[PDB]
């Protein structure tokens, strides 16, 4: 019973119904939640462990490293992929305050590198947090079904029939929509710079 | 018992659990699982009920109204709403494919107006699902606390420390984040237009 092992019970709590309560973890852990209590005080502790088991994955010193715009897409890609390997963990994690020191560690070097590039303080928690909505919500999409719309129609030459069916198959579908978006956002993002001069 | 009572009470279901299960939501409507399928048969029926409840306010005919952008802004905003009164269905939703046809008539008038914009077609489902993926996330961050990061620093000076300071307060925190967000997505689509010819 250390961090690392009340962490992973969480998580796998977290995995099967979307939350975790304390006495129920004490139980998959065979201990009494006293001894929870002694490694992580309170239940916003084990949700910070939680995170940060979930976060472990994603480097933020890319933005020590590239150009804002790639480390950007690399720290993007890293944070769909650890989100996406625990779906049901999204809803709590995304409304949490955040306080792990990891965490906090990754926020520390996106917000560094984004005034190295030219943001002005007050847009960049914005620029982070919409990146982030983007994100999470891609992660959910890796996660969904291969097809997410399945039409009845006779119709053969209307818009969303030609739509759905010049679009990619697969786990390509949701790559697609993932790779433009982030393109797009990017584009809006350099954008935003231009203005600011 | 009809299908908006059956709709209502697996909605709220999903509000509590972040799903439902069949049996659960028959002894919330003292049924049998046998009167529910006379009105929906299965659990993926429900489940499109519960999602035909959550979108009804998204209107996608703005699409034939006003320019893709304008328009765009107005589904973007009533998605976000829409979805951020029910926080806890976001996962169920986003992971199951859509049948509904009240869902499938904003898709088909969201792909038209995309259509009549001149974005080709083999891009028109990932601009949809891009501007979804944003939209659920953002609709998570309108159900998070106004402080979602909490940062404990000596440091006054340091990146992160400076932008928390110099973002919005209370609601305008994801506010904020969700208008520069909209407004990059849609930048960086209206640079794929102009890529486009």
């Amino acid at each position: 019973l250390d961090r690392e092992r009340i962490a992973e019970a969480a998580l796998e709590l977290v995995d099967r119904d979307g939350d975790f309560r304390m006495p129920d973890l004490a139980r998959h852990l065979n201990v009494q939640v006293s001894s929870i209590y002694h490694h992580a005080k309170g239940r916003a502790a084990v949700v910070e462990l939680v995170r940060h088991r979930v976060v472990r994955e994603i480097d933020g010193s890319a933005f020590e490293r590239l150009p804002w715009d790639e480390a950007f897409s690399e720290w993007a890609r890293s944070y769909r992929a650890a989100f996406s390997r625990h779906p049901t963990a999204i809803r709590l994690l995304a409304t949490e305050t955040v306080r792990d020191p990891g965490s906090l560690s990754v926020y520390h070097s996106a917000a560094a590198g984004l005034r190295g590039a030219g943001f002005p303080d007050d847009h960049i928690m914005a620029v982070i947090t919409a990146a982030e909505n983007f994100l999470l919500g891609a992660a959910l999409d890796a996660a969904a079904p291969e097809v997410m719309i399945e039409a009845d129609s006779t119709t053969t030459d209307d818009a969303l029939t030609r739509a759905l069916a010049a679009a990619p198959r697969g786990p390509e579908r949701a790559e697609q929509a993932f790779e433009l978006g982030l393109a797009a956002l990017l584009a809006g993002f350099h954008h935003l710079l231009q203005e600011c001069g």
